[PDB]
């Protein structure tokens, strides 16, 4: 099967990558970083995010696998010491496929609209400057949000920025996105919902400028200053990320291991 | 069609009930509180909850309709002044059916297990006394929770007790339950997740006593002191509540009307 | 100097107590549990709280010292292994005195008022039953609180129940009390401040029943069902607790050690 | 007495200013914006903040008075319609003076240190980029903070940015500053206190760079990108702001009026 390996680029990750390629050489099992069927990431959570975004135009043809050199593997299954076992398992085709939901972000201007795919989240802040937007859900005006910004998370994204903002952790079998507030202003004149909101597939959340059409918009690691924005639109993507697995490693066990104990 | 009406029991609600029965008399359209196909509640949110629990053994045969005399209609669609329009619409069969998910609670003892159905939530607190339970998700030990208690909410329940505890609001098309913490203790020795958790259908959350087997368990309005508890088990019910509707009144508009403005 | 020792009552604490008495026998240094100048607590945080409340009528004549057998010493300075060093230091008079603020609670009825002193906090919940009170600060109606209850904390109490409810941690040199909410209900009709409130000395916070005059009131470990309540009044006490110290052990280092690392 | 008036600069505020000057003309009562004893602000909360910072080098010689054209007067006492009554009261010397605490911020570089005074708060965020600082309190390493940033508030500042970040509201008679977290990262490897912290006078909170010495630092409305930072130091200022008052208008009533009702 066609595969490639991305490395964090430090000595540790590079050498692990070379050894895996050498091991894959004894199998069938072609290195191809143009049209891989398997993408292996070796590094931190950032390395995995880079791997995902490198191949976001062929997500339907790829199964992702992570080895984490950091603490701390939300998209890793594997430790550096387990690399030889993974080589043998991958070569044998000894795996099942699991899929997580993704978030579509559309930015409209005074055209051409830009579309982004997020594995963790997309956030919006001001470029300045007071942040004020109208929040429109399925064409109904829901609230005028004033504060620091807003975060829209995928289910797998809920353990990250979403969690820090008081959002719920959601099992990735649920096809949803979650909107959290950053430092909302609430007084007798200005009001927000002041709770995270969880949206199903096909629900559309639109942010519309009130002032003030410049925004700092993030998509996972990427952060861009967008000018002359008319709308930011959030919806669950029709696209999914696929993982190759190998052994049972339940989401809630992954949550336990990351936040409670070892 | 067979129907019944429950009233809050004050003069206002009783008279509205009598007038609706009188209006239903001009149609076809039989009063039957043993085997109703339509259950009409006139009162507050508590009146509606009582109506639901009065008929929880025939939820598959009933479509519920609420008129709210209070502020404040999370399960009401209707205002007292709209009662005549509702009579005509109901009599004509001019409605579509919408379903919300429900929460199953199982309490096991040193037998016979007790099972409860919740429309809003089920909560657990101590009878004393320090509250400490082991939280087990699909047979994996997730955390030892210390604090005031725990709340498990349906999607429609998320606007209630769940919201007050920092939980997310979830659209009821999502078949899920949400676990929130009450006053969790977190220090260098005791740790909880400290975020709400959202579980899909078929996931099972089990609370197991550590000490200390007596618990105050609530199911919607009902609150009971349970003794000699071995397990409390939470899962999304196979059963759903059905509503008769009539006109579009989106969940998010209902949320806006209840928390933001009019 | 006159002293006494309280023990948690397990074998470990009892034996440590006997050894300290034996060591104090070689000094001057009289055991007196009626009029002690020094009160030594050996046990958990609960043991220390019991020691404080045993002697709350002579707080001006006593300096408290704690040895913690638990994790986990918010009022302990000392570990069991350090007991011999403490014996020698105490006998020598080798200490400075530090004072923390306390909370006065007054419960008024349809007389005789009951007054309580808290080292950590006093809380109020319903006996049932919906909890609703009017919050009156220096005779001005501030809010109608609906929810689970309210917690009023001393500065040293802020690391306990207060912390779990989202309250700030306050240095005990600040003569204040802090009011936190438990599960406040906020919607378009019912509103609370939804933030902790910090009150200086001489400010008086009065809770007045709306319904519904029965309340479960806690003062540190003590929890009592109070009937026919007309008012609950909170204010910073004129009384303080005094500690004997011995070496510098800053409050913020104590916070670090308890919540961050070792 | 020497006075000046600042205006928001819209037609409404400008005309109110002209009328007050005309009214002050009938008294004694000299317009002097170099060395005023009374500074009158007409506009929003931003106008008042500008007035404060215009005269922060002569805070000991000035008593401030606000008229709010906005909603919404945390530093206003007065409404536009009350301007004539204020003219007469001011001219008569019919007032008492009230003082609130202020926050000193020191930014040290690889010299010359910059010092700022805040009436509401000072915040710190990254210029990029991951925000990571070591939090040092009175020379003791307290935590390594990872997240979006940190906010240090005065007592009067607690109703603003502090409130949005979950901070306590503190009565301004308390000489303190309060540190709140913005989106702190907490997992099994990274830990923060996860509660607001309230510091008395003379306590010093130092933020020290870990990476990564560029920071976006705000002081009230002012926001500056600081490069090559070695330390950010927070402490309660020896300086206070003085207000002229006129009638009793308690802080807690001001809080009620701003967040609860009218
Ligand atoms: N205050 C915050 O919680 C905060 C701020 C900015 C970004 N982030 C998160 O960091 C991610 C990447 O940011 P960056 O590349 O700029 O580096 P970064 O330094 O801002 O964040 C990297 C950290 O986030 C963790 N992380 C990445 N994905 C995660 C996941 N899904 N669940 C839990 N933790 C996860 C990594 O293990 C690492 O510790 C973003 O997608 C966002 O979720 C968090
Ligand atoms: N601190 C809290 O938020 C708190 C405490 C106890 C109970 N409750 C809620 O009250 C409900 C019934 O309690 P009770 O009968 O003892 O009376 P109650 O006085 O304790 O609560 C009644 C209030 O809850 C509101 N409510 C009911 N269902 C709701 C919904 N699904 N979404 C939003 N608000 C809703 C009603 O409008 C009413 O204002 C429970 O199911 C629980 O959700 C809330
Ligand atoms: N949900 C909660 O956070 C919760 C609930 C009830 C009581 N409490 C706290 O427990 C204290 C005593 O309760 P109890 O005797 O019923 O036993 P308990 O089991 O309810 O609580 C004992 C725990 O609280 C800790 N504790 C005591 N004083 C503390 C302090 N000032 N700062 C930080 N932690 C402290 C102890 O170390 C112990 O772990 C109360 O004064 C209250 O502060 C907390
Ligand atoms: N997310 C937030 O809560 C947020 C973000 C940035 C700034 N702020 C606050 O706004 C203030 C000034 O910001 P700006 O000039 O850039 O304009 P801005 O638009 O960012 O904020 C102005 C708003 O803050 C209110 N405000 C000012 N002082 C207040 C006080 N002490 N208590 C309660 N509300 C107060 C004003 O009434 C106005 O509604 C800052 O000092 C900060 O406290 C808040």
């Amino acid at each position: 099967m066609k595969y490639m390996i991305t490395s964090k680029g430090d000595e540790k990750s590079d050498l692990l990558r070379l050894n895996m390629i050498a091991g894959f050489g004894e199998y069938d099992m072609e290195y191809d970083d143009v049209e891989p069927e398997i993408v292996i990431s070796i590094g931190g959570n950032g390395t995995f995010l880079s791997a995902f975004h490198q191949y976001e135009e062929r997500l339907d043809e790829i199964a992702f696998i992570g080895i984490h050199t950091g603490h701390l593997g939300f998209y890793a299954d594997w430790r550096p010491a387990e690399a030889d076992k993974l080589v043998k398992l991958l070569a044998k085709g000894e795996y099942q496929k699991v899929s997580y939901p993704l978030l579509k972000t559309t930015v409209k201007y005074g055209k051409k609209e830009a579309t982004y795919l997020a594995l963790n989240e997309s956030t919006v802040k001001s470029s300045g400057g007071p942040f004020v937007v109208d929040v429109v859900i399925n064409d109904i005006h829901f609230e005028r949000f004033r504060g620091d910004g807003l975060c829209m998370s995928t289910p797998s994204g809920t353990t990250a920025y979403n969690k820090s903002l008081g959002g719920a952790l959601m099992h990735p079998s649920i096809e949803a996105m979650q909107l959290t507030e950053m430092a909302s202003i609430n007084n007798r004149v200005y009001r927000t919902i002041g709770s995270p909101l969880v949206f199903p597939k096909h629900h559309v959340v639109s942010l519309q400028p009130v002032n003030d059409k410049d925004f700092q918009i993030s998509v996972d690691h990427l952060s861009i200053l967008h000018r002359d924005v008319q709308e930011i639109r959030y919806e669950v993507s029709a696209k999914k990320i696929h993982f190759a697995r190998f052994r049972s490693f339940p989401f809630w066990r992954r949550v336990h291991d990351s936040f409670i104990e070892d």
